[PDB]
């Protein structure tokens, strides 16, 4: 199984924009696999920097609980949004840069982002 760690790297790291980054990026990390994922965040800070927003500011998650971290910083991410005239299997994005920062939920040992909660 796939540790929630681990799906965090793969659905929102992305540590390396065109119109069509969205589209190659939510393809290539089998986000358009049997459904187009309406929205997503990929992150552009090192995998260190995002990995430290869990020692950095507690705040609740949208779910209530209390392992959420808001990065003290701004961090360059990348919101993929589906259009509105997207229909799976042809998943089609919106593309949007921005620096905001990023809530996280952390858990695990090491301890690190298992959860995009959101950016503010």
């Amino acid at each position: 199984k796939e540790t929630a760690a681990a799906k965090f790297e793969r659905q929102h790291m992305d540590s390396s924009s065109s119109s069509n980054y969205c589209n190659q990026m939510m393809k290539s990390r089998n986000l358009t696999k049997d459904r187009c994922k309406p929205v997503n965040t990929f992150v552009h800070e090192s995998l260190a920097d995002v990995q430290a927003v869990c020692s950095q500011k507690n705040v609740a998650c949208k779910n209530g609980q209390t392992n959420c971290y808001q990065s003290y910083s701004t961090m360059s991410i990348t919101d993929c949004r589906e259009t509105g005239s997207s229909k799976y299997p042809n998943c089609a994005y919106k593309t949007t840069q921005a620096n905001k920062h990023i809530i996280v939920a952390c858990e695990g040992n090491p301890y690190v982002p298992v959860h995009f909660d959101a950016s503010v």
